[PDB]
């Protein structure tokens, strides 16, 4: 039996998206808490918004990974649709680089470690993310990731052997340069947002960055970036082999035979790939 609205108690707006609102909420049975995500009938079907919200579900619904925000359940009334999601208490990784400034070698090394675990799975799955950005890295209570945002992702067809996917999605200062020139992205168009996290991370601000979007296209096919001074070494090598312009060329994409030579990275040295979700991560700084 599909769950209700009157089964739970609403507190506080977590956030607001364009079509969504996120409520917190405990389940009135189990005392349970959710994050909620509900979105309104007329207003989707009005803003011909529907195959977003059940890409949305189709996607979360096959995700079984403790790095993903878990889809635990759905349901609807007359007005309203509702996700019910697991709760990341402690919200967007975004804030934490604003506030910080910039992560040190050891929290970049864990937070980057846990986004290639993520990706790994994911890729591993036949699905492409294409909106992987700090925004949409949320953290839980114990400060592990917990990807979100699914509605612009895009499952791969196994049958046809599907690489490539034509939907123009994603936020300009992470979209890779072969969904702007080829008008496609694939599970490599990851790993270039990846590149730009990474630098994110460490720099402060992402590598391609300006006050509009044309002007963020035009840098990235050119790849006009630079290093600022003291970037960590093995940190910038791995960013280089991220940010590629030949999509076949980057460091964990298919044709360069996947995570194996990724995790491989000297980056990575340190990095206990097998338990990272249960391991304790380091202190922000
Ligand atoms: N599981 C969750 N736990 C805690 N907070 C969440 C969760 N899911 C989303 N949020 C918060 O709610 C905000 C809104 O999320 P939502 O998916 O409704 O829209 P959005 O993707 O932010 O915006 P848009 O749809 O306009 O791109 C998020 O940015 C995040 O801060
Ligand atoms: O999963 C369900 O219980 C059913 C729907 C209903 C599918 C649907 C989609 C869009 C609209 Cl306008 C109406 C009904 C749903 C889909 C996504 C998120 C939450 C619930």
């Amino acid at each position: 039996r599909k769950k209700r609205p009157e089964d739970f108690k609403f507190g506080k707006i977590l956030g607001e998206g364009s079509f969504s609102t996120v409520v917190l909420a405990r389940e009135l049975a189990t005392s349970r808490e959710y994050a909620i995500k509900i979105l309104e009938k007329r207003h989707i079907i009005k803003e011909n918004k529907v195959p977003y919200v059940t890409r949305e579900r189709d996607v979360m619904s096959r995700l079984d990974h403790p790095f993903f925000v878990k889809l635990y359940f759905t349901f609807q009334d007359d007005e309203k649709l509702y996700f019910g999601l697991s709760y990341a208490k402690n919200g967007e990784l975004l804030k934490y680089i604003r506030k910080i400034g910039s992560f040190d070698e050891t929290c970049t090394r864990f937070y980057t470690a846990e986004i290639v675990s993520a990706l790994e799975y994911l890729h591993g799955k036949g699905i492409i993310h294409r909106d992987l950005k700090p925004e949409n890295i949320l953290l839980n209570e114990d400060m592990h990731i917990q990807i979100t945002d699914f509605g612009t992702a895009k499952v791969l067809s196994p049958e046809s052997k599907q690489a490539r996917a034509n939907s123009f999605v994603g936020t300009a200062q992470y979209v890779s340069p072969e969904l702007l020139t080829e008008k496609s992205a694939c599970k490599s168009s990851d790993l270039w947002a990846l590149g730009c996290i990474i630098y994110q991370l460490v720099a402060g601000l992402p590598p391609f960055r300006a006050g509009n979007e044309g002007l963020i296209f035009a840098k990235i096919i050119k790849l006009e970036y630079d290093f600022p001074e003291k970037f960590f070494p093995k940190a910038r090598d791995l960013v280089e082999k991220l940010l590629v312009l030949d999509a076949t060329k980057r460091l964990g994409c298919e044709e360069m035979e996947g995570y194996g030579p990724l995790k491989a990275h000297p980056f990575f040295e340190s990095v206990t790939w097998e338990n990272l979700h249960q391991q304790t991560p380091p202190k922000l700084t």
